[PDB]
């Protein structure tokens, strides 16, 4: 009898039938149709809660359809609810292994509840089913930076290197054969795009790897190395091995004309791209200055000199605060500076280092100049006070007195 009551009320839809619908199983407990009844009218009506908690009840009823609790899971996650999103999903997984969709989607609830040890062991699964995804790749070697590894970050984006020079090299030999069977030669690529296949390495590869190396800090002198050996790949100058057994960091300049080596290269390969995009170059540049080498970290920074001023201003001002920060300031003024000549950087973030940088180098009369100006926007005592102390060595104390309690 309990199949007739329910029978009537399936067939058609009002308010008052699915309420009863639910009235008669409330006698005697489960029906798993019952709540996908439930759920179908609660997502019309368009309150969403209450939707999601009768589904996530019928999920119990059969464990096994996960196509189900996927569905129960993203919405859990779009109600705002993560526990029980995070819940869900680790049974869609626990019944299949291998669905990529759930196990980054978990894993990525993972991130923002801030359990790493779970979502690092998470987009590690996912790195290891399709090794040749960019977006998962990346977001590894993020949590991985984020869970204080930085040295298994690089590791991976090396691995995505040299997979590419083992790739070229089979292309090379390839080639290199199928002119002495032979009418131009044939390779079969078929062949080749499935042996070696792992992601392309550009520039955004290698400015991902730079990067990596300044948050390492350490051994900075190896990681230029490196930089100079991928950026030299790229643009196939792999070809000139010496470049590593010298410190100038002298490719990538006019200073590798006097070279002994490269001079006796022949033009075909003299002619070809010596230059590294900006974003990379300040980069060394920073990574120079780590190993207090002004001298080479000043050539790259001075090469933001030949870009457009207007599309790179921010790294004038990282290169400028980076000089401050390490502690030369005759240098950081001259990266400051132009900043001034563009409206939107005219503010305590650049008037401020400018000043210090000033009255650091005992020229206190321009200093005064820029506190000044600082302290119009912004109402500080700490760099109100260090405007005393330049009101104090240029003027000396007579006519000093009356400054100093005015302010």
């Amino acid at each position: 009898l309990l199949s007739q009551a329910n029978e009537a009320f399936v067939r058609n839809d009002l308010q008052v039938a699915e309420r009863l619908f639910n009235e008669v199983i409330k006698k005697d407990a489960r029906n798993f149709a019952a709540y996908e009844t439930l759920g179908d009218i609660y997502q019309l009506q368009g309150r969403l809660n209450d939707c999601c908690n009768s589904w996530f009840l019928a999920a119990h009823l059969n464990a096994s359809d996960w196509e189900f609790w996927k569905i129960v899971a993203i919405l859990s996650a779009d109600l705002d609810h993560v526990r029980q999103a995070i819940y869900c999903f680790s049974r869609v997984i626990s019944l299949n292994p291998m669905e990529w969709e759930s196990i980054y989607r978990r894993s990525m609830l993972y991130k923002k509840t801030g359990q790493l040890a779970r979502a690092l062991d998470g987009f590690q699964r996912l790195y290891m089913y399709n090794p040749y995804d960019a977006n998962i790749l990346r977001e590894l070697a993020i949590l991985y930076v984020d869970y204080d590894r930085i040295e298994d970050s690089i590791e991976l984006y090396m691995k995505v290197f040299n997979a590419n020079v083992e790739r070229r090299e089979a292309i090379l030999a390839a080639l290199e054969n199928a002119l002495d069977s032979s009418m131009f030669p044939d390779i079969n690529w078929k062949k080749i795009d499935a042996k070696y296949k792992c992601i392309p390495f550009d520039w955004s590869s290698l400015n991902i790897l730079a990067e990596l190396f300044l948050k390492l800090a350490v051994s900075e002198v190896d990681g230029i190395k490196t930089i100079k050996k991928c950026a030299r790949w790229i643009q196939r100058r792999e070809s000139q091995t010496f470049w590593d057994h010298v410190p100038d960091d002298s490719e990538f300049d006019n200073r590798r004309f006097k070279n002994s080596t490269f001079d006796s290269l022949l033009a075909a390969e003299k002619e070809k791209s010596y230059n590294i995009p900006i974003d990379i170059r300040v980069r060394l540049g920073l990574l120079r200055l780590n190993t207090d080498n002004l001298v080479e970290a000043l050539n790259h920074f001075q090469c933001l000199y030949d870009e457009t001023f207007s599309d790179v201003a921010d790294l004038y001002f990282e290169a400028a605060t980076a000089l401050t920060r390490a502690e030369k300031y005759k240098e950081a003024i001259d990266f400051f500076t132009p900043l001034l000549s563009l409206e939107e950087w005219r503010t305590t973030d650049v008037f401020k280092p400018l000043a210090r940088c000033y009255k650091e180098i005992e020229s206190y009369e321009t200093a005064k100049e820029f506190y000044e100006l600082a302290i119009k926007s912004e109402p500080d005592d700490l760099d109100i006070r260090v405007s005393l102390a330049e009101v104090y060595y240029r003027l000396n104390d007579p006519e000093t007195f009356k400054h100093m309690l005015v302010d």
